[PDB]
């Protein structure tokens, strides 16, 4: 019997299936109250948070413990999200991001961007199809992103008419980076996301499987390799067909999550973990009920009083007979 | 009897009356130790935090629970804080802010701002009367603030010599916004505050009335409409006259807050709430003291021991009689 | 016997000796699991974090309680870090930083920087010797840093060919500031760190002595003046020689920290403090075992049963004798 830590020192990191504040309840999988901090956004993921579609909805857990139930939306990242030469693979970017949300002491901070000329700051939907901040460079220049010693991941998207990275001609599209970069001969527009900083990694989580309506992309499928992974109800790896639609509201997922979050009388303060098996979880101590012991004392005192009375009467009775003797 | 959650998973969100580390005690209303995180700044409020007067003192709760005791300072926002055309009203901006502090998963982050030409970054007191970061545009241009899809509120203040929003001529002053905006033909200076982001809203709070020495402005008065609102001592709606001055140190408010924060032996870990009525609060389990039960056993044992020998003596006394009677000739 | 708060509402603020996720265990002094949030980074300090060496590793506690075990690395700040005219002294900068980490409601945020002309944003190792974000001004101008009313500390480093502060000629190097500044006639490059904001100061900490392999610099030695200071094992004030090297892994420091973090059955939820002496710490409540009290009742009930039998016989015997008389 799985018991998930349902407690104020825990952050639930989710997508629409957990976005209790903003999603029609029919599409929710998390339908029980979560006593911790809920960070869940319809459409979002640990990669998608860097796209610019949800500019105010970055995940920023600050608690010791986390429970993750997301990933399906990150499967909409594809070849064009790792097409800039020298970008990380999606497999590697996703592994670092899921490690950070699960275990990391994390921050979301502005990413350094600069250049040999002043770039024009604006916003446009021309680079990604939706509105994001960009720098526009009207002549070819050196463009720099990130700083030596950084520890985190940021996303870049370009619409360049010229440029190269270390002599390799750039390709328009996006990439993930966890090191500083330098573009030479760059002209055009550049989008740079904030940095998901991942520093120490001694926080703790459960990673609940997030299933899609088709088999998972490789970079999310690989979350199965993390010690914290826990399976959730699925049909051959695909989201069950017992929900509001093919992707939300699964009756069986709802039951799995509600049961695990409502284990009775667990003293979460006594275990350093984001979950435990019910028989092993520490239990709340209750007030001792002394009613039985008191009833026993009272009954004993009653009978001893009776004996006291009988003894004195037999003493008088013996005296009565000896007087007669 | 009201019990307020006094626990490390709670943030107290306040102004001078709770700013224990920086305000003379004669002016405090929170005069008892708060076991949670204290974020309280003299002169500040959820609107005023966006003004630029207190550039390092934004409210940034990150805990599940909150207790709010502020609002009086937000009544210094007025018509000139909602005068930029298309600005939110103060009623709606404050509603969104107080909801976010109370229930929100919130952040404070830099607000996007850009333009069709490069703006000059500086600081000045010419826009608001005190020093804030501004962009100066010396020729008319397109100015853009915020991004589609954003979820939060930011403040804008302008000192423009030309410009319009959607063809409506700009008016100098400030406004609050929770959507991106675009100014055309803009020349002059623009201040843009950071964004108070409000995302999910499943955190929990109590909202304690913050009274002024005059009747509350409408945008703070409407906080009474929120489920979390709790009245605090006041005289016809105004701060009581039993304090250090007309706005601070009320004896009766102090007693109200101290009493509510010192309920004995509440096990806050067992209730998912920022307050409870005392009789309904879960109580700490304490070690059982068995001394009285042990005393009762010992008292009983002493008397039973006496009985053993009393009985022994009656047995010998009877047997004497039996033996003596047996000798009666038939 | 010292007991340190080992609980999810506590942040451990450390350097390599506590950097469990990134440092070989042989160099750790914190070798036991910490149930709170661990923010510890090799080479770091509350001053060194602002140097530009740690762009993603600023300390950002958000918990009520903290335990600090750092300072040794801050002793490499020296005269060149307080050489810009009107800079704070290192003594005063460190005092404010350690008080803020210990007691503060703190944030790390971008520091305002502006000028009378547009500065060129780039990165360079020319100002500090390693790559950081800078503005370049190729003609003389007014440069402004920070804002009136700010509450925190930031670091500035310059490589200027001209400039003054209030008519005092600038000197190249660094300085710490907790107020806005204005440079006139400035030409060259300027690095400005993020601001370590310190607002209210009602959070609570223990400040564990951090020893170096030589006597502490003045600005860290003075942490002994804080109420929260607690000595850790040392030899004449110097790091003990019983470790992996002269700066890490002390057997006696390890035992000191492990012992203090493993006090049994402390109910930290009942004490508003980052530490307590063992005998005074509140202890976890355990279920009461009533077995001995029940055994006592049974022993009594047995004897009372016997007395009932003996009284009955006494009654029979007195009746018999009376029958005869
Ligand atoms: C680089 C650029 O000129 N972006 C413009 C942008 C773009 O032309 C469209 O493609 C939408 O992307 O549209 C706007 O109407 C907009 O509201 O976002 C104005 C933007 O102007 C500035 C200064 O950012
Ligand atoms: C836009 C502008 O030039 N602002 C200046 C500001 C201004 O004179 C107003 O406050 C008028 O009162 O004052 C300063 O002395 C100041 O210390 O903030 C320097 C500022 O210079 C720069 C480059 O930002
Ligand atoms: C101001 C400047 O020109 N900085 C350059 C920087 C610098 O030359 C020193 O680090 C070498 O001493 O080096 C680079 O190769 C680098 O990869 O960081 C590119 C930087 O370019 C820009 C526009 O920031
Ligand atoms: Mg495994
Ligand atoms: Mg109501
Ligand atoms: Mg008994």
């Amino acid at each position: 019997r799985l018991c998930l830590r349902n407690y104020p020192d825990t952050t639930w990191i989710g997508d629409s299936r957990s976005d209790q504040s903003r999603v029609n309840p029919q599409s929710l999988d998390l339908v029980t109250e979560f006593k911790g901090v809920l960070q869940a956004k319809n459409g979002n993921g640990l990669l998608k948070q860097m796209s610019g579609r949800f500019p105010s909805d970055w995940y920023t857990p600050t608690t010791k413990y986390r429970i993750l139930y997301l990933g399906t939306n990150d499967c909409t990242d594809g070849p064009t999200d790792m097409i800039i030469p020298t970008s990380m693979t999606l497999d590697n970017a996703a592994r670092e991001l899921y490690l950070g949300a699960c275990r990391g002491d994390v921050r979301v901070t502005p990413t350094f961007v600069g250049a040999a000329i002043v770039g024009l700051v604006g916003r446009t939907d021309a680079v990604t199809g939706f509105s994001v901040k960009v720098l526009t460079f009207s002549s070819p220049t050196i463009v720099v992103v990130g700083l030596n010693g950084m520890s985190g991941i940021y996303k870049v998207c370009i619409a360049a008419t010229s440029g190269n990275v270390g002599g390799v001609k750039l390709i328009n599209g996006c990439g993930y980076f966890n090191t500083p970069l330098r573009f030479d001969n760059f002209q055009g527009q550049i989008y740079v996301s904030d940095t998901f900083e991942v520093r120490g990694t001694k926080n703790k989580c459960v990673l609940l499987r997030s299933s899609s309506d088709t088999p998972l992309c490789s970079h999310i499928m690989r979350n199965v390799e993390l010690d914290e992974y826990v399976d959730t109800p699925n049909t051959g790896g695909v989201y069950p067909s017992d929900g509001f639609d093919s992707l939300h509201g699964s009756a069986s997922v709802r039951t799995f999550l509600t049961d695990a979050l409502t284990c009775p009388d667990i003293d979460w303060s006594r275990i350093d973990a984001a979950s435990c098996e019910y028989d092993s979880c520490p239990k709340m101590v209750k007030d001792f009920d002394q009613t039985s012991l008191g009833n026993t004392d009272t009954l004993i005192m009653r009978e001893v009083a009776l004996h006291k009375e009988m003894i004195s009467k037999l003493q008088r009775d013996i005296t009565d007979v000896k007087i007669r003797v």
